[PDB]
C-alpha cells in the first residue's frame, strides 16, 4: 500500500521528465526495503568513484598500501576534472589524498592514477566489487571514455539495487575493519557534490555520505548515500536515472524527489 503507491509516484516522476529511474532504499533498522528497475541496468558515471575509496582502504588495511604514501605524477597529462590533482601535482598527494579527492571531487586524475597504479584497472575495480558479493556491477572503461551513457550499452553499468546492497556492505558492513570504515564514512559525509540531490530530501540534521555521478550524456545522473537519521538505524538510498535523447540534461531535483519518495517507502 505505502510501497504500490511509492511506485506510482516513481514512474508519474519518470513519464514527467521523459527518462528512466531506478531506485533502491533500506532501512536498516526494519530491514525495510523499496525498489523501482532495481534490477534493471544504469551507467555508473562517477558513482563508481566512491567504491574504488574504500578499494583502496581495504589495501591499505592488509598493508599492502601505506595511507601516507606519496603518489608522484610531476609530468602527467591531468584529465579533465581533476580540480584536486591539479593543485598538488608538484609535489604528489598521499595515497589517502588521493582517493578521498577520488570521492569527494570525483577527480578524474586521482581515478585514474589509482586505477592504474593500485587496483588493476578497471578489471581489478570489477574484482573488487566480486569481492564482496556483488554480481551486477561492472567496469569495463577508463575516464572519460567510461561516460558515454550510450543506451544498451552495458559497459560500466550496475543496478540501484547492487549499487544499494554494497554501500551497505562499505559503510555499514564489516568488508572495513572500525578504523579504515570511519575514514570511510568520514570521506563519504565529505563530498562536495551532492547537496542538490539525496541531501535535499532530508532534514538538515541527518548526517549524509554520498557519491554523485554525472555522465554528462543522455541526461545520465545518479547518487547513492548513507543517511544517519536523529533517533534511527541508518539509511541507504541508491538513485539512478537516464533519458531518452543523447543532449537530455541530468535533473538533480528528479534524483531529490526520487530520494523524496524512497525513504517514505522504506520508514
Ligand atoms: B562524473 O561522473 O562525476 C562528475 C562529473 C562532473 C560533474 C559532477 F558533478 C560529477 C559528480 O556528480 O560526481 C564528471 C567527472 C564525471
Ligand atoms: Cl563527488
Ligand atoms: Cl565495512
Amino acid at each position: 500500500n505505502k510501497s504500490d503507491a511509492a511506485a506510482k509516484q516513481i514512474k508519474k516522476l519518470e513519464e514527467d521528465f521523459d527518462g528512466r529511474i531506478g531506485v533502491f532504499a533500506i532501512d536498516t533498522g526494519s530491514g525495510n526495503t523499496f525498489g523501482y528497475r532495481s534490477d534493471e541496468r544504469f551507467p555508473l558515471c562517477s558513482s563508481f568513484k566512491g567504491f574504488l575509496a574504500a578499494a583502496v582502504l581495504e589495501r591499505v588495511q592488509q598493508k599492502k598500501l601505506d595511507i601516507n604514501q606519496k603518489v608522484k605524477y610531476e609530468s602527467r597529462d591531468l584529465e579533465y576534472h581533476s580540480p584536486i590533482t591539479t593543485k598538488y601535482k608538484g609535489s604528489g598527494m598521499t595515497l589517502g589524498d588521493m582517493a578521498s579527492a577520488a570521492l569527494q571531487y570525483s577527480d578524474n586524475g586521482a581515478t585514474n592514477i589509482i586505477m592504474e597504479r593500485f587496483l588493476g584497472g578497471p578489471e581489478g575495480m570489477t574484482k573488487f566489487m566480486r569481492s564482496i558479493g556483488d554480481n551486477e556491477f561492472r567496469l569495463d572503461r577508463w575516464e572519460l571514455e567510461l561516460n558515454t551513457a550510450i543506451p544498451g550499452d552495458k559497459r560500466d553499468t550496475s543496478t540501484p539495487k547492487a549499487v544499494a546492497n554494497s554501500l551497505n556492505k562499505l559503510a555499514l558492513g564489516n568488508v572495513l575493519n572500525a578504523k579504515v570504515k570511519a575514514i570511510y564514512q568520514n570521506w563519504l559525509k565529505g563530498n562536495t557534490t551532492g547537496d542538490a540531490r539525496i541531501r535535499a530530501s532530508v532534514p538538515a540534521d541527518w548526517v549524509v555520505g554520498d557519491k554523485t555521478g554525472s555522465c554528462g550524456a543522455y541526461g545520465t545522473a545518479n547518487d547513492y548515500a548513507v543517511i544517519w537519521p536523529k533517533n534511527r538505524a541508518p539509511l541507504i538510498v541508491s538513485i539512478y536515472t537516464t533519458r531518452k535523447s543523447k543532449d537530455d540534461k541530468h535533473s538533480d531535483k528528479t534524483i531529490a524527489e526520487a530520494s523524496r519518495i524512497a525513504i517514505q517507502a522504506i520508514d
